[PDB]
C-alpha cells in the first residue's frame, strides 16, 4: 500500500523523521517511556556503531522511540509513518499501542496514525525492531536458542548467505500527511511503434475511493507539457528513449478531481525503452546489449547497510567511468533512491528479492517455510519498481538448492508471480550455484534468461587457472546446448583480493592474481556466442560474519570498501571501453 | 660417515665450493658439458630465484654442474664432497660417473672422489637433484603424474604438509682433503656429580682404521686446558654447567697417532648438564624448567630454505629478548650451523625428524611405505647431534594418523631406535594432532613428553574464543588424567594475522584477534599444572603452496616474513619475562 515514493506536493505534506532516537538492545513496554541512555541515528545499522562484540552481535528485539509533535492535519486527511525499510521484522507503536507490523527488511511499508491523535500536541512513537532470521525468513537463517545458565536465554543467527548480518533501520521514515481520498497506485506501460518515434501510454491509477476525473498531464526533461488525457490512455509523437548511460525521464502528474476541485496530486517518473529476450540474446530497443557490471551490496564504513546518497552516485559514477552499465540488486531490494538514480544516469539494473540461503547446510525443500515471505517478497518488489526503466530483468533466488527434488514444484509458481505481476513482463531468471551443474539442474527451464555464479580458478581449481579454464569453458559450453535460445549472464566471478599483497607467481590473494583470474576467464566468455554479459563480484569488499574462507570480511571486490580502486580496475576499463553496450556476438 | 662439522684443521683442509653453479631444470647427460646459459647459487632453494611460476612449480630432475680445480692430495689423503644437505634426493657425478647417492633433503653425508683423479688439473661435479616426494618420502608427498597430450610428462607434488616444498642446494658443499685413516665420529658423554661440582666424561673415538694412541685434550672456555687423556676418560672439577641461556662450552680436541706421528685431529665442543623427564615436569640440572618459546621453519625471502646464519642469529637474538628459552626443528632437522648457534646461546632445542604428512587425506598405515626413510632419518639425525647439549628431546614425527589402527606397531620400533642410538637417552615425543583426542590417541603410551598441536579458537570454535576457552581446558584435564606423570607441551598454537588488519570486535585474522586469542590460551595453560611448555605457531610468517585457506602463505607468525614484529610481540615479551627459565608449578 506503500509503494509510491514519498513526494513533497500540493496535497502532500511529507516530513523526515531522521535523527536521534532512543535506542535500546532488548526487552521494552512501549506503555514505558525509554530513557535517553541509549541512543541511534535513523538510518543506519547499529552494529559498526556498538564498540563491543557482544553488543554488535546482538539478537533480538531492539527499540527506537522518539515523541514527535504533531503537524496540522485536516479533516479529510490521514497521517501515516512511511517506513523505506525496518530490519528485519517491526512491530511500530503510537502512544504504547500497536498500530502495524512488517516481515522482511528491504521493503517499505506504511502505517495509520490512528485519527484520534491527530488534535494531540505529541505522539510518541516506537519501533520494536527484530533481526532474527530462520527458515521462515528471506534471507534465510538457522536460528539457535542456548540456555546462559544465568537463567536467559540468548538467540544466535547463523546466516545461511555470504554478508553480515546488519540489522536497524536503513532507510528514511517519513511522517505523511495525505489526502484521505488519494492515489493509491501508478502503473505506467507503453507500446512503442515500429519506428521508434511514437508511444502508446497507458496509465493504470488507482485510488481508495472514486473521483469524478482522472487528470494526467506527461512533461518532458525540459518540462514542457506534451500530452494530456482523462481516459487512461495517452499517445505520443516525437518521442525520446530511454538509452544506456543516455537516460530520458518523462514525468506524469496525476490528478485526481472530485465535484471539479483537486483532491490529490502526485508525479511518477517513466521512460520510454523495450526489453525482449529471444534467440541467446538481451534486447534494449531492438539492439543486442553486453551486460558489464558488478553484483553490488549496500554496505559501506560506519553505516553498514544503511542508506547512504553519495556512496549511491560514487559508485555508479565509477561504473559509468569503466565502462560498466550495469548492476545486480544483490542479494535484496536496494533503496528507492538508488533506483531512481539509476533511472536518471541510464544504468541497467537487474531485480532481486532476498531470496538467498535456500539451501541446507539435503531436504531442502522440505526444511524452507519460505514460501509466504517469498511471495510478499515478489509482491512488493514488482509494485515498487515495475515503473523503472533502470529494471530489466527479476531474479527469483540467488544460489538456491536448484538441484534437489521438489525445486521445480517451488519455483514454478513464484516465477509465474513474476510474470502475473510485473505488467512489462520483463524476464525473470535465477542465479546458480556451482552445484547445480547443468545435468542435476531442475529449474532453470523455468528462467528466460540462464545467470551462473561460477569461481572457476578461486573455489574450484584454486589458484590453478590452467585447469580452471578447461572447466569454465566446459560447462559453459553444456549450458549453451542445454539452452540453445536462452541468453548467458555471469552474474558472480572474482577472486578475493587484499590491497597490498603482491606476487610474481601469480598467488592468489595478490592483485595481480585478481588481473589474471578475469583475463583468464574474459578469454573463455568471448568464445561463448550467446553469453550476453559479465557481473564481476564483487564491486567492492563488503563484511561479512565469521568464517575462516573470510579475513575480514569478503575481498572480491574490484575496490576497496573505502571505494578504493585495486590493480585489476585499470585493465577492466580498457576491456568495457573496448566493448560497446550495444554488441552482437552473433555477428 | 659424515656426522661430522667440517673443520679446518693441519690434518683436514677443508674448501668451500659454494658460489655460481651451472644450471638446468630437466634432463642432462653428466657426459655433457652443461652450458652457462642458467646458473644457480649454492647454498640456496632455487624456486624464488625463478621469475615465472611453471620454473618455479618444476618437479623432478634438475641439476647442477662446475668444473672444480684439484688442489694438493698427498699420498695419505683422500678428497670427499661433503654436503650439508641435497633437497629432496640426489646423485653425484664426478666426470660424468655415478660415484654417491643420498635420499632425504635435510641430513648430511658425503661421497668419496675417485683417487685416480687426485692428480688431474680439474674435475667436473655434476649434482643431479631430485625434489619428488612421495609415500616412500620424508616429508610425504601425494605424487601424481599427467600427460599433456603433447607426449610429455608433467609430475607433480601435492604435499601432505604446510610448507612450501622449496628445493635445491640449501646448506654448505664442502670439498675435504682428509687422511685416508681419520676420526669419522666422536661421540662424548657426561655423569654430572652429587654436588653438581664434578663430572666424569666419557669419549668414544672411531676410526676407520687402527691406530696407536688417542689423545684428547680438554680446553674450558678461557681455551685453558682443565684435562688430557689417552684412556678416552676423564675426571673434571670445578666444572662450568651448561645453563638455558647461559650457555658453557668445552672443547675436545682430539688427536690420532700412528708411529708416534700425528695422524688426524679434530675439536669437539660439548656442554655439561643433565636431563630427566619424571612427575610430571622437564628437569634441567635438576631443576623444573618451563618451556617459552616457538615452532620455526628453516624460511626467508629470496632463500627460502636455503641456509642464512645472519637470520639464525637475528631470530635467536629476538628469542632471548622477548624472554624466550627454546624452539623445536618443525618439521626437519636445521642446518648444523643453526644447532651450534644454539649451543652457544643455551637455547634448548626439540629436534625433529621430517616425519610430517603421516597422514592419508582412514587407513594411513596401510598406504604408508616410510618405514625405511623414518628409521634412516633418526639414525642420520642422533648421530649428527648427539652432542649438542642445546639438544633436549627428539621427534619422531609431527602430527601423524596416531589414532588410526597400526600406528603404535608403527612407532614403537621408531621410539625404540632413538633411545638405542642416543647415548644420552633423551626423552623422545611425539607431536600430536587434533583429531587424535585422549580417547583416539593410541600412541602417546610410547613417549616419554606430550606435545600437542591446538587451535581451539581458530581451526576449531573459529572466532569463538568464550567456546573455545572451555574445549581447550577440558582436553587438556584429559590429558592430564590419561597420563598423570607425563609433562605436557603445547607445541603449536596461534591464529593467521595480517599486518595491518584491525578490528575493536575481535576479528580472526586482524591483529587485536592474535593477541585475545593468546590472552585466552595463556589462562588456560597456567591452570594445568602438567603443562611444562608452551611453543607459539610460527616464530615468523612463512611460505606454504596454493589452497584457499592459505592467503599467501602462513601469516600465524608473531613476526612477519621480514622479522618486523605484530601487535602480540609486545604482549609476550611481558609474559615470557615475569615467567622465569626455571618455573615450577607444582610448587
Ligand atoms: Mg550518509
Ligand atoms: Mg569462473
Ligand atoms: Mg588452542
Ligand atoms: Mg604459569
Amino acid at each position: 500500500n506503500a509503494m509510491l515514493y514519498p513526494l513533497l506536493t500540493k496535497t502532500r505534506n511529507t516530513y523526515d523523521l531522521g535523527g536521534i532516537w532512543n535506542f535500546k538492545l532488548g526487552e521494552h513496554n512501549p506503555n514505558e517511556l525509554l530513557p535517553s541512555d541509549e541512543v541511534m541515528v535513523i538510518p543506519t545499522s547499529f552494529n559498526d556503531l556498538m564498540v563491543s562484540k557482544e553488543k554488535r552481535d546482538y539478537i533480538g528485539d531492539f527499540w527506537y522511540e522518539k515523541v514527535i509533535e504533531v503537524p496540522k492535519v485536516s479533516e479529510d486527511e490521514e497521517m501515516v509513518l512511511r517506513f523505506g525499510s525496518v530490519t528485519h521484522q517491526a512491530k511500530i507503536y503510537v502512544d504504547g499501542v500497536l498500530v502495524g507490523e512488517h516481515k522482511g527488511g528491504f521493503t517499505p511499508f506504511e502505517v495509520l496514525v490512528p485519527e484520534c491523535k491527530y488534535n494531540n500536541e505529541k505522539i510518541k512513537v516506537s519501533i520494536c525492531a527484530n533481526n532474527v532470521l530462520d527458515y521462515t525468513t528471506l534471507p534465510v537463517g538457522n536460528y539457535s536458542e542456548i540456555i546462559q545458565e544465568d537463567g536467559s536465554i540468548k538467540k544466535k543467527v547463523r546466516e545461511n548467505f555470504d554478508f553480515f548480518n546488519y540489522a536497524g533501520v536503513h532507510r528514511p521514515l517519513k511522517l505523511m500527511i495525505r489526502p484521505k481520498n488519494h492515489i493509491f497506485d501508478i502503473t505506467i506501460t507503453s507500446r512503442l511503434s515500429d519506428d521508434l518515434q511514437s508511444a502508446d501510454l497507458h496509465f493504470l491509477v488507482e485510488t481508495n475511493q472514486k473521483v469524478d476525473e482522472v487528470r494526467i498531464s506527461v512533461f518532458d526533461e525540459d518540462n514542457k507539457l506534451v500530452g494530456e488525457t482523462k481516459d487512461s490512455r495517452l499517445f505520443l509523437s516525437d518521442v525520446h528513449l530511454w538509452e544506456v548511460l543516455n537516460a530520458y525521464l518523462y514525468t506524469a502528474r496525476v490528478e485526481i478531481f472530485v465535484d471539479n476541485q483537486l483532491q490529490d496530486v502526485y508525479e511518477e517518473n517513466f521512460g520510454l525503452r523495450e526489453i525482449e529476450v529471444t534467440n541467446g540474446q538481451f534486447l534494449l530497443n531492438r539492439k543486442p546489449i553486453y551486460f558489464k557490471g558488478f553484483g553490488k551490496h549496500e554496505d559501506t564504513f560506519i553505516n553498514g547497510r544503511g542508506l547512504n546518497e553519495a556512496a549511491n552516485l560514487m559508485d555508479l559514477n565509477l561504473l559509468k567511468d569503466m565502462g560498466a552499465n550495469s548492476f545486480r540488486t544483490s542479494h535484496y531490494p536496494y533503496s528507492e533512491e538508488m533506483m531512481r538514480l539509476a533511472d536518471r544516469m541510464g544504468v541497467l539494473v537487474i531485480d532481486e528479492v532476498p531470496a538467498v540461503g535456500l539451501f541446507q547446510n539435503n531436504g531442502t525443500w522440505n526444511l524452507m517455510q519460505t514460501k509466504a515471505a517469498h511471495e510478499q517478497a515478489i509482491q512488493e518488489l514488482v509494485k515498487r519498481d515495475k515503473n523503472h526503466p533502470s529494471v530489466v530483468m527479476w531474479v527469483v533466488a540467488n544460489e538456491p538448492a536448484s538441484h534437489e527434488a521438489g525445486a521445480h514444484d517451488y519455483f514454478e509458481p513464484l516465477v509465474k508471480l513474476y510474470k502475473d505481476l510485473d505488467p512489462q513482463k520483463r524476464p525473470v531468471t535465477l542465479v546458480n550455484i556451482l552445484m547445480a551443474t547443468p545435468d542435476r539442474d531442475q529449474v532453470m527451464d523455468l528462467v528466460d534468461v540462464v545467470c551462473l555464479n561460477r569461481y572457476y580458478g578461486w573455489y574450484v581449481d584454486h589458484g590453478d587457472l590452467t585447469n580452471a579454464e578447461v572447466g569454465i569453458r566446459k560447462e559453459l559450453l553444456e549450458w549453451q546446448d542445454k539452452f540453445p535460445d536462452k541468453p548467458i549472464i555471469i552474474t558472480e566471478y572474482g577472486a578475493d583480493t587484499l590491497p597490498g599483497l603482491h606476487s610474481t607467481w601469480n598467488i592468489p590473494y595478490t592483485e595481480e592474481f585478481q588481473c589474471d583470474f578475469y583475463e583468464m576467464s574474459h578469454r573463455v566468455f568471448d568464445g561463448i556466442p550467446n553469453l550476453v554479459g559479465e557481473q564481476v563480484w564483487n564491486f567492492a569488499d563488503f563484511e561479512t560474519n565469521l568464517m575462516i574462507l573470510r579475513v575480514q570480511g569478503n575481498h572480491k571486490g574490484l575496490f576497496s570498501r573505502n571505494r578504493q580502486p585495486k590493480q585489476v580496475v585499470k585493465e577492466f576499463k580498457k576491456r568495457w571501453m573496448t566493448i560497446p553496450h550495444y554488441h552482437n556476438k552473433k555477428n
